């Protein structure tokens, strides 16, 4: 490909101010231009976007500004000869930190204290409530950029770490790596189970009633992956019945999470609005990927994070 | 020194259920007895207590179950020939985790999300709000058990770490160690300033209006030491004026914090009720210290954590 222009779809506004991103790419060597909803594309065009538009199939290359590309019609890009790349590789620090934050919140009871802060109440925990992450077990399901960001911070905090990935291959700081057919073994003894997989045919509904049964009654589920990896109604039922203790949830089967979801109301559920990867430098972090792939295109190298 | 008995002052209940502590000490090899507020003491008596009682001055040895002994008349113990020990050395993991939790809460905006959760509101942060601890600077004031617990976790999360202590001597994971006369130099460029000193003559009112002026306007104060290390009214004024961004506060000039304190109402203040060191295993942690010193007393060895 010969790229002559980078179009910035308005949908990037869902994660970052489009003008900040445009400005980050001012010395890219092609012009970088805001594109509205009904923009048309053609030869020489690269497009950066949150989601898919059929108009993009006229372009040479679409870069999805998310790691997750499950909302893109991948087979159609192949057909059209349009390259598609994603933003995997940039969310390890942000998500890793958020997840460390969730686990420390539960161990140290920070969320209960925040609730009491609204009441101006000096409410002391029950003696058995506060604990330390040091010496506790975490199972990280998915061991890529997100999962490793979680693993490394968990290990540094003194946690025991196991995990699950497709290949079963070793991962630094993970004591035992399981394949997905051994999910129950992986999750059974864990104080925290963290979900960091893409949404695929295989992962959809992976965590359901039987998994909540297997999990320790004192355990918490963390979902920073995609909502439908979990059977959300089963999660509610598990929380109600005490099959698990709680959950930190950044992603949901329907987003925004509807007001009537029971999930909002559990004391030991943390709801976050799909922001575990949020950062005031997202524009720069995505721009780096674009610059990298422009240089790879320019020199005939294989594209980074090429989906199809 | 012949220790014939260990009295467990009822005040230990302020930190842990006394029966759990008593049972933890069943192996001690002297009798272990509960002591009410009017008990009298004599030769061969050891006392485990939260607070001071003049009655203890007839005992041989008092073990304070807290790290902070600022509420004990140390000069009086010396005159009376009563040994005083404290519980420093056991709070590094708990407080270190809590402080990591505070910092991650602020970086990842978890407290704001929790507030929104009460209202079933899917409220996205402002773009500029979320950040990462990785690459940010923390200044830890006090580099003992608490300070090192903080330092080690901050460094492992990728923070730049400087600090302040009395002696100026090197501390692992602290890039620059300042003496207390260089406090302003130490705090000026820090995103987080953590207080982990005892309450002493020198530390009382250490952090006041001029320190808040010096601090970055985007910085947060963390106090896990003692309330009076900070001039609390100056903290309120600094928060109101935007001289600093916020604070995580576990300790206060008056505890419980009065309901009418302005500190409750700042979005970017976390109030916790003197629980940064709370743990369901505190009884075991303190019992270990008692066991160690019982032995050391019996054998004429130097006591652990001897104050006077
Ligand atoms: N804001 C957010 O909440 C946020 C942000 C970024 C990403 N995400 C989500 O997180 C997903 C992962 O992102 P990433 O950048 O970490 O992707 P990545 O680096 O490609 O890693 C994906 C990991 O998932 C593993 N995996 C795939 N199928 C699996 C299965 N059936 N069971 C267990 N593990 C499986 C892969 O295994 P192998 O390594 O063996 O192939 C790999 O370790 C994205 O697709 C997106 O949905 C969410
Ligand atoms: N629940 C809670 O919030 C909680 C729990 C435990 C303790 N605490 C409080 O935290 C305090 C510290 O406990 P710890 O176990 O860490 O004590 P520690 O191990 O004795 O350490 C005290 C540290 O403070 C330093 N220090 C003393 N005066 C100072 C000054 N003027 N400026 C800067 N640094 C100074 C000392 O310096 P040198 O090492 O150079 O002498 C030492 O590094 C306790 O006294 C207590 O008040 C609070
Ligand atoms: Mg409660
Ligand atoms: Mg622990
Ligand atoms: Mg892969
Ligand atoms: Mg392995
Ligand atoms: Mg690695
Ligand atoms: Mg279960
Ligand atoms: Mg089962
Ligand atoms: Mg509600
Ligand atoms: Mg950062
Ligand atoms: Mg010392
Ligand atoms: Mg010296
Ligand atoms: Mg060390
Ligand atoms: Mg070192
Ligand atoms: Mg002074
Ligand atoms: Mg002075
Ligand atoms: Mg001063
Ligand atoms: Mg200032
Ligand atoms: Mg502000
Ligand atoms: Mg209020
Ligand atoms: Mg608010
Ligand atoms: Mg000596």
């Amino acid at each position: 490909m010969h790229i002559e222009r980078l179009a910035v779809d308005e949908s990037v506004g869902r994660a970052m101010p489009p003008q900040r991103f445009i400005e980050a790419l001012s010395d890219l060597g092609v012009p970088v231009e805001f594109a509205g909803e009904d923009e048309q594309f053609g030869p020489g065009d690269a497009v950066a976007s949150f989601g898919h538009r059929d108009a993009f199939l006229d372009a040479d290359w679409v870069h999805c500004i998310r790691a997750g590309y499950d909302e893109f019609p991948v087979g159609v890009y192949e057909e059209a000869g349009t390259y598609l790349t994603n933003s995997t590789g940039i969310h390890g620090t942000t998500v890793g930190e958020t997840v460390a934050g969730y686990m420390l919140t539960f161990a140290r009871r920070l969320h209960a204290y925040r609730d009491a802060q609204h009441d101006h109440a000096w409410d002391l925990p029950r003696y058995e409530e506060p604990f330390t992450l040091a010496g506790e077990r975490v199972c990280v399901v998915g061991l890529g950029t997100l999962g490793r960001g979680v693993v490394d911070r968990a290990a540094a905090l003194g946690m025991e770490v196991v995990g699950v990935r497709r290949s079963g291959d070793p991962v630094d700081n993970v004591s035992t790596v399981y394949t997905p057919d051994r999910l129950h073994e992986a999750i059974a003894d864990a104080r925290f189970v963290v979900l960091a997989t893409p949404l695929t045919d295989e992962t959809e509904g992976m965590v359901a009633a039987p998994e909540f049964e297997t999990m320790r009654e004192d355990a918490s589920l963390v979902n920073v992956a995609r909502g439908p990896v979990v059977v959300e109604s089963d999660l509610v039922a598990a929380l109600d019945s005490g099959d698990i203790a709680g959950a930190a949830l950044d992603v949901f089967s329907e987003e925004p999470l509807p007001e009537d979801s029971p999930l909002w109301d559990f004391e030991d559920v943390l709801i976050t609005p799909h922001v575990s990867a949020a950062t005031s430098k997202y524009h720069e972090d995505v721009a780096a990927l674009i610059r990298e792939n422009i240089e790879k295109i320019a020199t005939g190298d294989e594209l980074t994070n090429r989906v199809v």
